[PDB]
């Protein structure tokens, strides 16, 4: 089998993107967040603390043929932004652009935090990375992509986001006409649950490429690009008047500047992030200071290769018994 789904920026800055996903017997369509970096489905639902749900679309399991409590399932998780949310946990049917999944564990929220409450445009989440993350309780449940493996056509899934446009996620299949040139793999530590792969290197503009081993994760649900400091402070000196800012939280520029590109390596091979998809804006309605795609990863723990990486290339996650992490020009 295969599935084949659009994913769609949820504003003009490409803060997220949404991809639809039916829940249910009959279908219940919920706009998700596909998250390489964790491993819950959980969602809004008819459970949520009516407070909490301001616009979002929720998933009703009293209304599903096929929905079942999964008995003593709880699920509890905080992600990299401060965000969380918790629940209780029902099994169903769940689709993804025409690939199906029968007992999904959906994890049915009962708490979310503000941001995820002022996001009405985020109905939940959808878990991408290993199944070694996933938050439920007592019993470990398996993510959709686990879930859907040994049926899928090979066992593998893409992404393919856009710039300021829609894009694509397939699974069990590698689209040769969505990318240019090669696709080039690089190895993945699962120790840490993550797609962790080591970037060969980068370069700033026109600049001379520096080699440098740079550990990090491919994370679709994580807006920016985040890298160690030395390479962040490398990238900003060259845009007249950037700055890193206490107060605002992180390197922000003069909404005048042409940004530089940016590119990452993959083995011998080399990503180019256009200047352009570096811009986030206005740090508040109407500022001339803007926000930078690119921030240092110092704090965090781990460097991130979020939306603003990720959506210069087409990905591919390869599942196989050795998982891979696939980079192709686009």
């Amino acid at each position: 089998s295969t599935g084949s789904a659009t994913t769609t920026p949820i504003d003009s800055l490409d803060d997220a993107y949404i991809t639809p996903v039916q829940i249910g017997t009959p279908a219940q369509t919920l706009n998700l967040d596909f998250d390489t970096g964790s491993s819950d489905l959980w969602v809004f639902s008819s459970e949520t603390t009516a407070s909490e749900v301001d616009g979002q679309t929720i998933y009703t399991p009293s209304k599903s043929t096929t929905a079942k409590l999964l008995s003593g399932a709880t699920w509890s998780i905080s992600y990299g932004d401060g965000s969380s949310s918790s629940g209780d946990v029902y099994t169903d049917t769940v689709s993804v652009g025409g690939l199906t999944v029968t007992g999904q564990a959906v994890e049915s929220a009962k708490k979310v935090s503000s941001s995820f409450t002022e996001d009405s445009t985020i109905d939940g989440l959808l878990g991408l990375a290993f199944s070694t993350l996933n938050t439920v309780s007592p019993t470990q449940q398996k993510t959709f992509f686990d879930n859907a493996k040994a049926s899928l056509d090979s066992p593998v899934f893409t992404a393919d986001l856009g710039y300021h446009a829609p894009g694509t996620y397939n699974f069990g299949f590698i689209d040769t006409t969505a990318y240019t040139g090669s696709i080039t793999y690089t190895a993945v530590s699962t120790k840490q649950g993550f797609w962790e792969w080591t970037s060969t290197g980068y370069a700033v503009g026109s600049g001379t490429f520096k080699s440098t081993s740079i550990d990090g994760i491919a994370d679709t649900g994580t807006t920016l690009l985040y890298l160690p400091a030395t390479v962040v402070s490398a990238y900003w000196a060259q845009v007249s008047g950037a700055k890193s800012s206490s107060s605002v939280g992180g390197y922000v520029f003069p909404c005048s500047a042409t940004l530089p590109s940016f590119t990452f390596g993959v083995g011998s091979a080399r990503i180019v992030i256009p200047g352009d998809y570096i811009d986030f804006g206005p740090i508040s309605t109407g500022s001339s200071s803007c926000f930078g795609g690119i921030q240092s990863s110092a704090g965090i723990g781990i460097n991130i290769f979020g939306d603003v990486a990720l959506k210069a290339a087409f990905v591919v996650f390869n599942g196989a018994t050795t998982p891979t992490l696939g980079f192709a020009s686009k």
